[PDB]
């Protein structure tokens, strides 16, 4: 029951959870516990809401043996539980987060120090990837509606590939696609009439059952969305510059095929789902 | 006590103020931030390679009362002034490291990665500007000398370092003296006994009987600059401009340092040591 619940909020970032798993297979809570945290981990690399500087881990809450919640915690404190809904949960992110003024956030990774700001070349990258210690980069564009930057922490080289995206512009994306792939013209020409007036979305609940946009609510699906793609890389792979460009090329990659299953998943839902 | 430490400092260089900061009314906390900040320009100076390592004094307290002066390493007691400083150049060479080429082995930050610099500032600009803390491992220059260069925290830093140990420093002024003498038979002789006994030797073969006892007795003889430190914090340690000046100014200081110990050895076993 509450193993089901974090598989359906970590599959918002593109996970396949194991944890139902080890847990029908004999393991101990420790186990569970790592990797509901490293489920934890790999999802908030992808929603990306800017909160790389705290520590994240997930822990269980017990009723006499039978696992019936989750505790999320932040920097070793319970933050939020599984129990308290999509919607809840996003919220207790969102208010750790700082925009800018252009929607990326304005918190570094590392503890608060020098940011590079990087100009128009790789020879301030390769200097800090090769011969320095920690460093952290300021967002840089890399086009596409791409933005990156790359950290060092300890032996850990790392690089995040953004795009920007909301769980509203993600399912305003796959209205799109539910909407243009509609056989019959007479149909679809109504609801781009009526994309107008309420939006995509709204405009495609309405072609559904009452109660849809309710149920759909309720869905991790309406409140997080993949944004972001992290590569890290530790030991001596960390200081080569071939490494790392491999490592953004990965993200990159990483980023634009999460983002364009999440554009089929969410269709499904709109279309066959919700019911 | 305090005059003891103004004279292990003045091996260094250092003319000590926490005599005329004690004559006049200062507490223990005054006088024990005056010790560690001489102690800390002095170990500068040295040169051991205990950059590492975080120098301290305090004043030891016999019965309320200040009497010594402890120094501490890592918020431990391991020396004192009373003991005098032969045992003060033990204890640090215990925790010394000394590499195959008179420079030290161990890195001034802790232990990860240090740069092994190319020709250029390619390099040093993108780590001065755009790095946090960083380490550079040592790059030659003139005269002998050794460069090195790191940042912790906000602080930049870049040192100097020729290698002398007191033994290559007392050679040194005892070859000063020796090519000063008038008499080329009489300087003859000492180089020819140099030659078996070494160059300090023989000047003090030469001199009154007393004279090498008396020379262990100072500081002098068991402390020497080897190195120059200067620093920068602020937004003027992410300036290259700051970086030259800051090596040409520790380089400076070296070679004046090192010219002026050189002087002042060899009027101690010219005239001295009586």
């Amino acid at each position: 029951n509450p193993l089901a619940r974090f598989a359906e909020l970590v599959a918002t970032a593109g996970l396949q959870s194991d944890v139902q798993a080890l847990a029908d297979s004999g393991a101990d809570d420790t186990t569970l516990e790592a990797q509901l945290t490293q489920e934890l981990r790999l999802a908030h690399d992808r929603w990306g809401l800017g909160l790389l500087h705290l520590q994240h881990s997930a822990r269980l809450i017990h009723t006499d043996g039978v696992p019936s919640d989750i505790a999320l915690l932040v920097d070793g404190a319970p933050r939020a539980q599984l129990s308290d809904g999509a919607r809840a949960i996003a919220g207790t992110y969102a208010s750790m987060q700082a925009p800018g003024p252009e929607g990326r956030s304005e918190w570094g990774i590392l503890p608060e120090g020098h940011r590079v700001t990087l100009r128009p070349g790789l020879g301030q990258l390769r200097v800090l990837i090769e011969d320095a210690r920690d460093f952290e980069t300021h967002w840089t564009p890399g086009a596409a509606q791409t933005w990156t930057r790359t950290w060092r922490q300890g032996e850990t080289l790392a690089v995040e590939v953004h795009r920007p995206a909301t769980p509203a512009t993600a399912l305003a994306k796959a209205a799109w696609k539910v909407i243009t792939s509609i056989k019959d013209r007479t149909f679809q020409r109504e609801l781009m009439e009526r994309s107008n007036q309420v939006g995509m979305l709204g405009a495609l609940l309405g072609a559904r059952h009452s109660g849809a946009g309710d149920a759909l609510n309720q869905l991790p699906e309406a409140h997080f969305a993949v944004s972001s793609a992290v590569v890290r890389e530790t030991g001596r792979e960390g200081r080569e510059v071939d490494r790392w460009k491999a490592m953004q090329r990965e993200a990159t990659e990483t980023l634009d095929e999460l983002q364009k299953a999440a554009t089929r998943r969410l269709a499904a839902v709109l279309s066959g789902g919700l019911r």
